[PDB]
């Protein structure tokens, strides 16, 4: 029946487009169009940008890409367009289905593409092809220039690398790089979904600015090409977005990055850069865990090579699990332990009087007294005492119950002076860890960073060495040796770029001062330890 039908778009009762190649095969057609494509993609984006941007750039753009493949390669979709094998093909209605909602998205109908295109130019007349205009001016409206392309389809198919590569070249005339890579094929399709159903363009103009701000592309490419799964998931099937600065995101960290941190917010994941987070909250954010997070203005705000750690003061309950690590009261607890089995019978009745004398309540000769005048208070004494007998768990319960209370007072001495001696270390982590390392001067970074080399600026080196001793420990310190750069980021707080930076420097800093030294005058060696 001659009419004008979409069926004609494609071979009889076949998803595969009608094409100049001649396969009907639907795999190898797409493999054939996609592999094609690449190479056009490739050339066009070495072509300069037109002066101008408008239907007919986009038509051209389209026209290369498709050329070799489809008859109708160029041709809006609305008009209708005769193939050479006589058959009229049209699309006045496209369709497509979001599959979590099953709802309807309805792109643009017959001569309303047109409509779209005309009113896109016009937006490209008068806003000068988007040049000369703020950084949010120009995301908004590059934003609602791709959504609008998005929504008209004006192609069949094949607008969607087309509008990438019109919007690449576009932003390139503006000033910046696009890299849709860093977009998730979720992410992109949400936000198309949201611009297309609710007309909500925040989620566009968001991943535009992603894309566009280099920084955050870095965050995201690095995260993406890091991490091959996201929450058990594949990455491609994630929305992830980068953190904007000075913000609050409170989400669930669920993934390390190697210099980022991954949260999670409604299946929404956020990307922290590692270098925007104190070292102090790194160390307590714990894998699984909900967190809150806000992004600074500016990290180095103080440009210090090694920041500081505001280590938190110990907790009650963390003091009682340090001491419980502790191995003298381990021995003290397993002595106490053995008597409270002689004289009770079971090590457990104790255990909870124990607990007590941890949390500094009943300590001390409270219980011991009290082992020793009233035992029947805390538990029945091991053996039995019928008609007044004594068995011999009963004489050997009341042999041992002074031992018991002995080993009890030990055990209060013993927990007294490690918690103060714990509170003596952790303050003097405390103090290594306020220090700060300043960033090496301009001069002395040049003299570190040149491989051929060969003193007041020994002066600063020896000062930075010495801020490095202070600040780091003798194991970090190793580490630096070593080149352990994971588990020093690991140690330190940082991200692993920034732990590398400072490994590299450090290096830098020991080798030149090894080097400028010659000090030969004398060598006092070998000192006199017997005579």
């Amino acid at each position: 029946s001659n009419q004008a039908l979409p069926s004609h778009y494609n071979y009889p009762n076949s998803l595969t487009l009608k094409n100049k190649y001649g396969i009907t095969n639907h795999k190898d057609f797409t493999n054939k169009c996609a592999h094609d494509s690449a190479k056009a993609a490739i050339n066009l984006r070495q072509e300069e940008p037109p002066k101008k941007f408008d239907s007919s750039y986009l038509k051209y753009l389209h026209k290369q890409l498709f050329k070799e493949t489809f008859e109708w390669a160029g041709h809006t979709r609305d008009l209708p367009f005769t193939f050479a094998d006589g058959t009229v093909g049209v699309m006045p209605e496209m369709i497509r289905s979001n599959w979590r909602t099953e709802q309807p998205i309805i792109f643009a109908t017959g001569n309303k593409v047109q409509d779209g295109l005309k009113n896109i130019d016009k937006m490209l007349i008068e806003k000068n092809n988007l040049q000369g205009l703020s950084h949010k001016e120009f995301i908004e409206n590059i934003a609602e220039i791709f959504a609008c392309l998005n929504y008209t389809h004006p192609f069949r198919e094949g607008n969607g690398r087309t509008q990438r590569i019109f919007c690449e070249k576009l932003a390139q005339a503006a000033g910046y790089y696009l890299d849709f890579s860093v977009v998730t094929k979720e992410r992109m399709s949400e936000a198309s979904i949201t611009a297309a159903q609710d007309s909500n363009l925040e989620p566009m103009k968001k991943l535009f600015d992603d894309i566009s701000n280099p920084i955050k592309t870095a965050v995201l490419k690095e995260c993406i090409n890091s991490l091959k799964n996201i929450d058990h998931k594949n990455i491609n099937d994630c929305i992830i977005v980068a953190a904007d600065k000075g913000l609050t995101y409170k989400g669930i960290y669920t993934d390390n990055s190697p210099d980022s941190i991954i949260l999670k917010t409604d299946n929404i994941y956020i990307i922290c850069s590692k270098n925007d987070l104190a070292p102090e909250q790194l160390k307590t954010l714990k894998l699984g865990d909900e967190c809150t997070i806000t992004v600074p203005m500016k990290q180095n705000i103080e440009n210090t090579l090694i920041p500081k750690e505001k280590l938190p003061p110990l907790t009650k309950n963390a003091i009682i699990e340090n001491i419980k690590k502790d191995t003298l009261i381990q021995a003290k607890l397993r002595q106490v332990t053995h008597l409270s089995k002689l004289v009770y019978g079971s090590s457990k009745i104790l255990n909870n009087q124990l607990e007590l004398i941890n949390t500094n309540q009943k300590s001390g000769e409270q219980l011991s007294a009290q082992i020793t005048s009233s035992p029947q208070s805390i538990s029945k004494l091991a053996g039995i005492k019928i008609f007044g007998m004594k068995n011999s768990m009963r004489k050997k319960a009341e042999d041992n119950i002074i031992k018991l209370a002995n080993s009890i007072k030990s055990y209060g001495s013993a927990v007294k002076n490690v918690e103060t001696t714990m509170i003596q270390q952790h303050k003097s982590e405390q103090k290594r860890l306020s220090k700060t390392v300043k960033l090496p001067s301009t001069k002395l970074q040049n003299i570190l960073n040149l491989p051929e080399e060969k003193s007041s600026i020994g002066k600063e080196l020896t000062d930075f060495i010495s801020s490095l001793n202070a600040r780091l420990s003798p194991s970090e310190r190793k580490m630096i040796l070593e080149s352990n750069h994971q588990q020093f980021a690991k140690n330190v707080g940082i991200s692993e770029s920034q732990a590398e930076t400072i490994i590299k420097t450090a290096q830098k800093a020991k080798e030149v001062y090894q080097k400028m030294q010659k000090p030969a005058v004398d060598l006092t060696k070998h000192l006199i330890v017997s005579g």
